[PDB]
């Protein structure tokens, strides 16, 4: 779910005008690193990693810290800056360390307009982990690049077959991304 | 007890010629940043952090980074290199990584003929974590810089009583030291 979280976070980007890959491995000057999302727009290209929690708790001066000394690892491979992308906010001291290193944050709400929730919100989007799914039904559709309840409903039926799905199983994820979709 | 692990490796570098400071925040170029101890010896000066374990784990890639990113922040200060401490062992990668961003690291066993056994071993010393004793008395004792069953002998009941022991405490305290002492 760290796969789905660069995935939802790719797809986001996408959107907005990069190119993405997801969970590379770069051979860094000393080890190697593992990057959640590369983004690449008009020459500029990011290194991103996503730190999200399932509770209420910041994303803080560690992890940021931690994210810099990476980025200097990889820097070489044609990176611009880091970029971290959290579920919930960044601490005050993160988001200090940040701005002076050069790190780009983005939040559920941060920054101002531009934070996960203005992303998803904005153009109508359902992450289908909201639907009444599994780990694994969960992974087969992310890996098919299903990371929204639209991809869902256009994939279709016969689709999510083939990625492992029944019959009736497909039928019913469907409707209920129809549902989630209509239910606004 | 980062506060006793600090200032045992303060002593034990002391006795290897270092002056030495313990628990020292520094206002980094970005932000606060804690030091565990700041040592310098022949115009050389550490910036160290103890990383110590209760149960036998690595000490790992995350952690060499966390503290290569805050050495940067630090090092206008006039830092010549960072150096972790661990009481267990580094993982390969990040003995990989130290050695080519160039963090000393000393280990329970490591380096070889240098590690914190030896550090200990070679002069006969105890830590007083060995003593039964709780985290109240045990903090006591630090504080006065008593950090070994030696310390405990040479301050005397009388200067046991001073930093908050009862006569009784303080009797057992100096027993039981005694008894380590001379019980190897
Ligand atoms: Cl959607
Ligand atoms: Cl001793």
């Amino acid at each position: 779910n760290l796969y789905f979280q660069g995935h939802m976070v790719a797809r986001l980007l996408e959107e907005h005008g990069f190119e993405t890959k997801t969970n590379v491995i770069v051979q860094g000057n000393c080890v190697e690193q593992e990057i959640d999302v590369v983004a690449e727009r008009d020459g500029e290209r990011y290194m991103i990693e996503c730190k999200f929690h399932n509770i209420p708790v910041y994303t803080g001066l560690k992890e940021a810290m931690y994210t810099y000394a990476r980025f200097l690892d990889v820097e070489k491979h044609g990176f611009t800056q880091p970029w971290i992308f959290t579920n919930t906010k960044f601490s005050e001291e993160a988001k200090k360390y940040a701005g002076c290193v050069g790190i780009k944050l983005t939040g559920w709400s941060y920054p101002e307009k531009e934070g996960i929730e203005v992303l998803l919100e904005s153009k109508g989007l359902y992450p289908i982990t909201i639907l009444r799914i599994d780990k694994e039904v969960l992974d087969e559709l992310v890996r098919a690049g299903l990371v929204f309840c639209r991809d869902v409903v256009s994939a279709g039926e016969e689709k999510l077959r083939e990625i492992g799905l029944s019959a009736k199983k497909a039928r019913e994820v469907i409707a209920e991304a129809k549902k989630v979709i209509g239910g606004s």
